[PDB]
């Protein structure tokens, strides 16, 4: 019940700058010197990566021209937050280039600093399809009616009147997600990633029949991948922190939540033939006495 | 047993539109987000695959010509709908492709819609071999008169005086089928697809001999690879939808059918030498009293 | 099966006078324009030598 | 999904008189400069044949 | 068969071509018995 006050750093400053929760000093004496100090082992807690969070940014401006945009809104804001099954193809790693001279005749090379770039996020979603199949439908209209058409290569809205001339812009049918990687305890944000210009690419949905009576019904498993322009820095994890902010805990508790069921509905009440029931109205009770 | 109002889409719209069943509600909130909630469990059930159904939409022309067209189309039509224990190869996924730029020189580059296109069906029958090669038979004599022979190349129903021209088309020796992915109560379609244009197409049927007096006999199957233009859409769909209000299943109940015997057959009634028999005639029959 | 009865030019006449055989009709619509119609794909059958 | 006001021409004139649709205003900051900004990327949009 | 688009979405068109026939191989299998009648009979046969 008790740490050394040197092992959680003052102040979040020079190289943890922007730093949101609890950082460890490093320059806290540690286990693979001469020996391992079990005076300063609450500080040796490792790191464990957490499941990432999607929040959507912004809805494209199609969806204004159709029937119902709260509808196509509401769809692709669950879709992207809620029935994510998985998520993968994220990554901005560094890479480091030199150019290289020999250094004598011996075997030596000298070695110089050329270039610095930055990994590229791939966004990839999973679902599950459901009773009537809608997901496959959402996405295959949102192709065809916002983006090209096999037999033609034009979007299906465009055979209504008076669509924008500036249609062709990505903002008519792109949008963007904020990629979160909270700690685990849900208050602080260890890394974030503001992702834009998104829409389907690739395979669509898998659109597919066949016959086999003497085979078991299967389950079906949407995937998609998905265009992406990243960016990365401060300005995100302030922003990532205020979405995490917004989504507070206190007053939760899922031990105290109340049952979904109540009671017991009014079909079993009116059959008389329960546990209850025999004790009710089937046993005599004269009374105990002595 | 009480869901939500919202579970289900109170009406098919935006891109449920043509949708002959139930849809999911899809703006419920999923399990995949902070927590799960037991109140919309019954939202999380899931889409499952069932076999497809083929129907036959129309007859080669060369039937008319033969000695009996109402074989022949009778023939088709069961080897289509009933003997196909297996179907494979209808697809039609879509494809999104896109072009690049760098955005600067760190690595991030900025994709540009191109085009969009769709996939391709390839049908592909199965069937299991009968007394009398029948199944074989058919399709040899198919592909034999109706088509190429191999040693002129020209088929062998011209053999016949009378002939009409504009027996190059496909009408003359082309049909269609329509397929349907039904809901598990086989009431409503929610996948279809017609093809047409279909006629065998590569390797033909087994044909091989051999001798081994060792070997325990082995059954025949038929596999047949066909071609096809195919139609997708909502049109597709109502046909579907028409097609399977048909073959409605009021009033049947396989466990209700009467057994397919009524009663022992004769030659069994006269051997006298059953159970029944020694109840009925041998037993001695005095009577029973107290 | 069933198909356009424009399908097969009737006549033989203009540039097929002298024809042996059946031609198809060069005005019913081909696939190449804004989008192909498969009622009439009967005329997109090919030449073979 | 907003976008720079100043992203397309309001009157297509100078090299654009005639033009019969949405033109690239050819003005806001390119991506080979200095840095690629974020706040300009609908302009990066590239004509497709 | 041949092929050519039909249209530009990916779907295209199959035309009848050829048909053609199968090509048998015959091989035959013997078991050898005392003396080597069948090796000398094959033998002699090919050689004479």
């Amino acid at each position: 019940a008790k740490k050394d006050p040197n092992t959680i750093m003052s102040a979040n400053s020079s190289y943890a700058n922007g730093a949101n929760g609890s950082v460890t000093n490093l320059e806290i004496p540690a286990a693979f010197g001469y020996t391992p100090d079990f005076r300063y082992y609450h500080a040796a807690a490792d790191y464990t990566r957490r499941p990432t969070i999607a929040f959507l940014m912004e809805l494209p401006n199609c969806f204004k021209d159709t029937d119902d945009a709260a509808k196509w809104g509401g769809s692709l804001k669950a879709l992207i937050e809620m029935h994510s099954r998985t998520i993968d193809g994220l990554d901005y790693t560094l890479e480091v280039e030199h150019v290289e001279t020999p250094f004598g005749g011996g075997g030596e090379m000298m070695q110089t600093l050329s270039k610095v770039r930055r990994a590229r996020s791939v966004p990839v979603f999973t679902w599950v399809e459901k009773i009537g199949m809608p997901v496959s439908r959402f996405w295959n209209n949102y192709i065809l009616y916002f983006m090209g058409e096999p037999n033609s290569n034009v979007a299906g809205i465009i055979g209504k009147g008076g669509i924008t001339p500036a249609a062709t812009y990505p903002d008519y049918n792109t949008f963007s997600v904020l990629f979160v990687e909270p700690d685990p305890t849900e208050r602080y944000a260890l890394r974030s990633t503001l992702i834009t210009n998104m829409q389907p690419t690739g395979q669509g949905p898998e659109m597919r029949m066949s016959k086999d009576q003497t085979s078991s019904p299967e389950q079906l498993q949407i995937s998609q991948t998905f265009t992406g322009l990243q960016m990365v820095g401060r300005g995100v994890d302030k922003l990532g922190q205020m979405m995490l902010d917004r989504a507070s805990q206190t007053g939760i508790d899922l031990n105290a939540q109340p049952a979904f069921l109540s009671d017991r509905e009014a079909d079993v009440a009116a059959r008389t033939d329960g546990y209850i029931d025999q004790l009710v109205s089937s046993l005599s009770k004269p009374g105990v006495a002595i």
